[PDB]
């Protein structure tokens, strides 16, 4: 996160941290007691499932905890429509190895229903153990970072990165997708907080709007951090969870 604040323990507890092969790499969301939600772009196919951690109840990734939990997983399920990068379907479902319980500093984030309106301005809030500007890693201890940023539409995130754009680039806001953050740039998500969480406030609830997916250099102008919208993936993530792991 780019411009952003340390957060304090607690205060986002579905913030998961992803590692592979024992490095941060990602970010994700708890979503109930085995599964997590993160952006499938961090689950390339040539991966070894086994190497994969999802740390739970961290607040800052180098300090020990006891109130923090480290996983497994027995399943990563990214959406089938994911093709490549910059592809609609840029989400994934994780099982955890074994259930969690939830504490204080972990407790899964609610998800919208296929026609949840979260509308233009709102001010939500992106979070993450990712870089803190381009190429610039977070400093142990590596406390959680927060930012709040105003959602921006679609239409207007296409205009944005059309601005001074190489014409080789896509950059193609899709239908599946929302963007965040300020056109002046200077705050935004980084390599390494994709896969987490933009969580928006609702009716003195939070809930999880977007799935930070991919953008250009953090913090550039013009270049919003573009998210995957959880509304779009509703109906699969909960047909997907219901079936293969229904709550009894
Ligand atoms: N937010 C941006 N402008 N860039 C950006 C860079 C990487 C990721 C995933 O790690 C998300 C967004």
């Amino acid at each position: 996160i780019t411009g952003g604040s340390s957060a304090v323990a607690g205060q986002w507890p579905w913030q998961v941290s992803i590692t592979y092969e024992g490095v941060h790499v990602c970010g994700g969301s708890l979503v109930s007691e085995q599964w997590v939600l993160s952006a499938a772009h961090c689950f390339p196919s040539e991966h070894h499932k086994e190497a994969y951690e999802v740390k739970l109840g961290a607040h800052q990734l180098d300090s020990y905890s006891e109130d923090a939990k480290v996983s497994t997983l027995k399943d990563i399920i990214p959406h089938p429509s994911y093709l490549q990068e910059g592809s609609q379907g840029d989400i994934a479902l994780l099982q955890l190895s074994r259930p969690i319980t939830f504490s204080r500093y972990i407790r899964p984030i609610s998800l919208p229903a296929a026609q949840a309106s979260f509308p233009n301005g709102l001010h939500c809030t992106v979070t993450g153990w990712g870089h803190v500007a381009p190429s610039v890693s977070l400093l142990t201890p590596k406390p959680l970072q927060q930012l709040e940023v105003p959602l921006i539409s679609r239409e207007t995130c296409n205009s944005l990165y059309n601005i001074d754009a190489k014409p080789e680039e896509p950059h193609f806001v899709q239908e599946d997708m929302v963007c965040a953050g300020y056109v002046e740039g200077g705050k935004d998500a980084c390599q390494g907080d994709s896969g987490g969480p933009l969580s928006c406030p609702v009716e003195g609830l939070w809930y999880l709007t977007g799935i930070v997916s991919w953008g250009d250099a953090c913090g550039a102008r013009n270049r919003p951090g573009v998210y995957t919208l959880a509304s779009s993936y509703a109906s699969w993530i909960q047909s997907k969870v219901t079936e293969l792991q229904p709550r009894v």
